[PDB]
């Protein structure tokens, strides 16, 4: 046994690409930490990844994380793509670089640092914390202050 800890994440974007933001909550024995930031030009998908990355990298020790998210991108990625990417060296079946590789690798590095337990939020049947993350992301998307320099503009 290590350390329980619960993490709720959410990403949001006003366009594609466009101003976006992420929301994330880190909870440990009642204690709760909040993460949030907005970017001038990004995508929903990158914001979903960021949320998870920020919360995870905030852990100063190996934990038993319960990562809750309603992002269809992260799910379909963790349960459909991730495994293959590691086998082909982060390249598409066509020997082509994968999209958002910068955040996917960052996410995977932080993941193996703990014992992750994914909880996919279905028909918005999420907890208040997931709603809170949604609010933080939307608020941040409407008030962008940084740039997502990792995003390769597809205009
Ligand atoms: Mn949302």
């Amino acid at each position: 046994m290590l350390k329980q800890v619960e993490i709720f994440t959410d990403g949001s974007c006003l366009g594609n690409p466009g101003p976006g933001g992420y929301g994330a909550i880190l909870r440990y024995r009642g204690r709760e930490k909040t993460f949030s930031a907005g970017y001038t030009r990004t995508t929903n998908n990158r914001m979903a990844l960021m949320a998870a990355i920020v919360a995870l990298e905030a852990l100063k020790e190996h934990c038993e994380v319960i990562l809750s998210t309603d992002s269809q991108y992260v799910r379909q990625g963790i349960t459909q793509w991730i495994h293959n990417w590691k086998a082909r060296g982060w390249k598409t079946a066509d020997k082509k670089p994968v999209k958002n590789v910068d955040l996917w690798q960052r996410l995977d590095a932080a993941l193996g640092q703990h014992q992750i337990k994914w909880e996919w939020v279905k028909g918005h049947a999420g907890h208040p914390e997931n709603e809170r993350c949604d609010e933080l992301a939307r608020a941040a998307a409407m008030n962008p202050t940084l740039e997502d320099t990792g995003y390769q503009v597809e205009v």
